[PDB]
């Protein structure tokens, strides 16, 4: 019959602690129980028989209720965990029905995968279970899970310590493995998730079995140590094995001193993990659990005597087994065991205290004063157990436990969050060599509940400044997008925008509209091309230098022309057609020094009476001289025609020739009217603003087109002009002037409408189409008078 | 201290037959039970034993293996089967360690919540429950619940048999209805989803709770009155209470027959559900399980005697429950009756067979054949269990039962698929009217796998009933839009198509290319029949008859000229100038013949030499007859130019006039090679596509350009020439010719802009100017000539 340890009180609390092994791997049929733990078996086992002897006394934790005990082996196999499962369940419903007390919780199986099979039972039973090493994830959700709280730290918190770990050295883009099961999958896929909040990109993402072929391990060596320029911070979600296999594999194809993992867990500052691949793993950070040795055991532990213990059966195979002395004084000795002994023995041979045994005596006590909590809300005055608390329930118990919070046994306090997770203070170990060759693991500061406090003057001692998650650079100068390569993030891709682009995003910049290009470094699109044009260009001044001289030469003529009027051939013919022309010329040569300006509004009228009314009012000048003789040439001796359509004065003469003046000025006023003197910005490139007045094709065609048949006019009542005995040679003049006014007034308009700057071309034509009038009709009449 | 009916055997079976009723006592903890429940109770433990009592004495199921049995009560309480349960792992597990014997199998708890909850304590031993009621929708996750058969229907199959019946009478919109809690919401999620798959639209799914207020199921009511002649009936998928209450609020607002209601298996034999709301009732389809009757049962069990059946415990105690009597003989007798019994009582008082006894012997065949596949497949050619197989198995008997089947008591097969779902076989029950004041039940057909076979001449006794509960009416007609109406597609608005609008799908009528009207039964669009006339119309005989008779007028003028030479003009003047006239209106009086005519290459062609060459041509006529006067003008004393362009003879003027008809002709010349004539299916409308061959506002001003000047010139030249005495005034004459024929000529190009059948405009206004040239010319030239 399968044994147990049994401690009375009134309140008796059952537990599990995992006493043998494991049995063979197919005798479970029978399920016949292995060899004795001594770590996890006799050491927790004497937990509970000397802290339930410290509440057994205290009298500010349960004053005068007596607390009990029960130790049931799970052989760390599921199967006999449950069958012992049964028997707390059994008496528990005999006891509430009608020697056997009701037991009120369960002080945890020893792994995770037994606590999801005892717990399945026990959540039928309304028994809260609190364990003390079940560190996996899906005993979290509370809608499954009711009866299963936890004095040591979830996973989502080793997850996220890893993060801030590798986000606290600017590490963004890493490569991550994890071994198949539960344990590495829920891990990795918690902190894979808590990484792309952040921007992290997981560069290479990879599973692996655990006792998988040496050419697993080989394979994923070749897929990891492929891009080592751009990730070299493994994050391994790993067991101890895998790592060890890895360490193993990157031994065989000697590529020791590359990329620096990082651990989980699975291989805190054990040194069955790293033992003959010390060169590999230098440098190399893990997080461990912080559960401090608890001092108050070993003084109780090490006193202890085969002799004076009858409270603990297994301890005499305890004994056998440590000491290899079969013992036939007591009963059950084990043959292969020779050299009969005593019990003068030294229990301090080798002596470790577990790990995982302040943990024990942190749930004992959550369990210890839900029986505070009940007992003073539920039973309010009383020595003992009241009548509503006394066949003790678990519905209202679990919420007793479930806000209960107290101090441990280690300074550090028990509480439990909304969903049993106790609280993560975890250590940080890099290992590395500080002595001759021996490599150790040192602490270097712990993580403290999101708050990372690593101490940087005992880190590394390695390399300078590790290479980062360096695949594509903070790259992000003045002009600058990033690219992002659409099928990965982080390794997005170094780009300049082009100039008219400014960084709306770091991402993207954009073109900014015309009328502008941004700054240095594409910021803020300014106001760019504010060039000016109204006083001059450099190279205009020369144009208003033959301006000027144009208004020397007129003034010339005037010297000659209206204060000496004594001249035979300006008494004969009509004054008022030399003091029409003069003011044509006059018009036509103010004009030049008002046309290169700023237009404006008022700038644009002045623009377009410049070259509508000037080059008009210029030729109907012209041509009130040339339509003077011209009606003369058809109506006396040359051109038979019966029609006199003429008045009887000279002065009506001049009148009908002043008449045709008018028109081309209600033509510019009609032309004006319709569509307004106003000031354009012109944006012929990105660099350009001319400004230009509105001054269409049609303005520059009407009139010029109306000059030009004008000229043709002349040229037809100038045909025999050539060789007429008239005045002094001058009708053959009138006939060159018409020619070499209509050759350049024909050349004029290609050259203008192909140049861009066509404004210096028309204030140029203008100027030498007019002088070269004046020139030949006045410097021989003028010269040949004298 | 429950008792346990047990029987010896070799291989023993569980059950947990509901004995006692439901104790609300006082709460679950003193866990006393109520009454035995005698429909539920009783009534199936002899029918246990029955069935056992077949199977220990045939040789063809169990052969020298003798089972045995384990009949206990779960008193109707999901904490009163976990209790008891651990007697059965408590044996299994005992009785393999270390009389005690192995438990195989669990079969069915009654109500499906501790099917639930007492198959999350069956996983954990590997043991497989048989359940014969449970309908619940998941249990049937195979990865929650895995040691889990039944052989009842699960609540998908009921779902669709609901979606099925809604879908041959062809309604496809309906209320929806259902009790909150796992039931009504289960089966209602089923049918949601199986209906929007499908094409249905549930109108307004208003579901309740049960112990609501009246003015709550006053509110279900107050809502179906929205709708209730669009989308009336209902899917009750409720337990008799909601109906119970739905009835009571119908009778209420006095609504009576508005609308029938679908019952579900809650309520398809509830007749104490309809007591007192009958006329509400009538109409209403149901539907139930099939479970038959068996008459092998009923003879064994009402020939029973209270000193006979020592293997059933509750039994001797159940006589005074069934015959309210009270026995001093028995044990433990009740006091509450004292009319005092006899051993030799009648036991068919009133006595109705069980709905499920037909759902007991069927479960237990199942296990009985499952084991005659073990006892086979591990034991090949073995009397009894052999060396294996013993204590039985888990894992192997599970994958033994999931393909077990043979044929029931009821001549239906027993068969479970992957999932432990039984065949899906259903009756079908409506409310009607079969005598006098005779609303109840009649059978009306079945649905068997999916086949729905229903007899319409024993439903519902009305022709129309119930009209097609649809959204909008089937609104497909000839040639309707659809909007879809968004909110439901099958249930569309019918809008009007659009003239040009077309169905590329029934779903969307959408607008037709322009000139192509949306065709017949909208199946695209379709191009329209052309305006052109190559043969004579009664408008185009009127058109060629002006162009013939000015053929004929041309020969009576030819007739009266060249034939006649005693002409005073001609014969001093050259004869081919005066014929020139006629060579050139010949081809203009032929434009009407070859204008209104098909568009083809060549005859397209022709009428751009009609509108171009031949219109050039009929004014060639003009301009040598008038311009050859014109020309002699400027040669001769009546007016006079600046040099001499004529020579000394006629002939010269002739080829002289032809430098007028080759620049004519050579104008529009230049536009044939530029422009080959392509008819244009230029579409004036929707409802004309018209095809005029390639024209333009250029294409008939091209001859216009030169027509103008070539009248202008000969004007110019003869303006004052109609004053001058001519041979008889002909100046004159040709004058007022030209001075008719110019303004009308300029006027017909806001007519061809005005009126659109351009090709009557350009055919009448020719015929229009000819006419009146040789009316002013030639006939005063023929009447002075003779």
């Amino acid at each position: 019959q399968r044994s147990v340890a049994r401690m009375d009180g009134d309140v008796i609390i059952g537990a599990l602690f995992s006493v043998h092994h494991q049995p063979p791997a197919e005798k479970v049929p029978e399920r016949k129980c292995g060899e004795i733990r001594e770590q996890y078996g006799i050491q927790r086992v004497e937990a509970m028989f000397h802290t339930l002897d410290k509440i057994n006394a205290d009298p500010v934790l349960l004053p005068n209720i007596t607390l009990g005990s029960e130790i049931r082996d799970s052989c760390w196999h599921s199967s006999v965990a449950l069958e012992q499962s049964i028997e707390f369940i059994r008496d528990s419903l005999i006891s509430i029905r009608d020697t056997k007390k009701p037991i009120a919780g369960v002080i945890g199986p020893g792994s995770s995968s037994v606590a999801i099979q005892v717990q399945n039972l026990l959540q039928l039973f309304d028994i809260p279970q609190i364990a003390y090493s079940a560190t996996s994830i899906d005993l979290s959700d509370k809608t499954l899970y009711k009866y299963f709280l936890r004095v040591v730290p979830s996973d989502t918190l080793q997850a996220r310590a890893m993060l801030d770990i590798v986000k606290r050295y600017n590490w963004t883009y890493v490569s991550a493995v994890h071994t198949e099961g539960n344990y590495g999958e829920s891990g990795m896929d918690a902190f894979k998730e808590l990484a792309a909040q952040e921007g992290l990109c997981i560069a290479h993402s990879d599973k692996i079995y655990s006792n998988a072929g040496e050419k697993s391990f080989d394979r994923l060596l070749r897929k990891l140590r492929e891009r080592l320029p751009k990730a070299r911070v493994v994050v391994c979600f790993c067991e101890g094995m895998t790592v060890r296999g890895l360490l193993s594999a990157m031994r065989r194809l000697g590529v020791v001193g590359e990329f620096s993992l990082i651990g989980s867990d699975g291989w805190a500052d054990r040194d069955e993990v790293i033992e003959g691949y010390e060169v590999e793993a230098n440098g190399g950070i893990t997080i461990k659990l912080q559960s401090p040795e608890v001092r108050s055991f070993d003084d109780y532990f090490l006193k202890l005597r085969l002799d004076t213990n009858t409270r603990n059966p297994w301890f005499p195979e305890f004994w056998q087994h440590r000491f290899q002395c079969r013992l036939p004084g007591h009963l059950l000795e084990n043959p292969n065991f020779k050299r009969i002994c005593t019990g003068n023995e030294s229990l301090e041979e080798n002596y470790v205290q577990d790990s995982k045994m302040g943990f024990v005596i942190n749930a004992i006590y959550a369990m210890a004063h839900g029986l505070q909590n009940m007992h003073h809300a539920l039973c309010p005055g009383h020595v003992g157990l009241c009548d509503a608390m006394k066949p003790i329930d678990g519905s209202k118990l679990l919420d007793f436990l479930i806000k209960s919070s107290f101090i441990g046994v280690s300074g550090e306090e028990v509480w439990f969050d909304e969903k049993g997770d106790a609280p993560g203070r975890y250590d940080i170990m890099n290992l590395q060599y500080t002595e001759a060759n021996r490599y150790d693991y040192v602490h270097v500061g712990t993580w403290h509940e999101g708050v990372l406090n690593i101490d940087d003057y005992k880190i590394q001692m390695n390399k300078s400044g590790v290479v980062r998650s360096v695949c594509s650079e903070p790259c992000l100068k003045g002009q600058i997008k990033v690219i992002r390569k659409g099928e990965v993030s982080c390794c997005w891709i170094c780009t300049a925008c082009k100039e008219n682009e400014y960084v709306q995003d770091e991402f993207t910049c954009k073109a900014c509209d015309l009328g502008w290009w941004p700054n240095a470094d594409l910021t803020g699109c300014e106001p760019i091309p504010v060039r000016y044009l109204e006083w001059s260009n450099i190279e205009s001044i020369i144009a208003i230098a033959f301006s000027c001289l144009g208004i020397l030469v007129t003034l010339f003529v005037t010297l000659i022309f209206v204060l000496y009027r004594d001249t035979p051939v300006v008494k004969s013919s009509s004054r008022e057609l030399c003091y029409i022309i003069l003011a044509g010329i006059f018009l036509g040569y103010v004009c030049p020094f008002t046309l290169i300006a700023k237009p404006t509004t008022t700038s644009c009228y002045l623009q377009r009476l410049l070259v509508g009314l000037s080059s008009a009012m210029c030729y109907s000048a012209l041509v009130t001289k040339t339509n003077r003789i011209a009606r003369i040439l058809a109506g006396s001796k040359k051109k038979i025609c019966t029609r006199k359509p003429r008045f009887m004065s000279a002065w009506a003469q001049v009148i009908i020739a002043s008449i045709l003046i008018s028109v081309q000025l209600t033509l510019v006023v009609t032309l004006i009217i319709m569509e307004p003197p106003m000031p354009i910005l012109s944006y012929p490139s990105i660099k350009e603003v001319y400004l230009i007045c509105n001054t269409s094709n049609l303005g520059v065609v009407a009139p010029l087109g109306y000059n030009g048949l004008l000229i043709m006019s002349c040229t037809y009542y100038a045909f025999k002009t050539r060789n007429v005995p008239a005045n002094f040679n001058e009708a053959k003049y009138i006939a060159f002037t018409m020619y070499t006014t209509c050759i350049i007034w024909l050349a004029f308009v290609p050259i203008y409408f192909g140049s861009n700057y066509k404004i210096i071309t028309t204030c140029f034509a203008v100027s030498l189409s007019v002088t070269v009038a004046l020139g030949c009709m006045f410097t021989p009449k003028m010269y040949i008078i004298i």
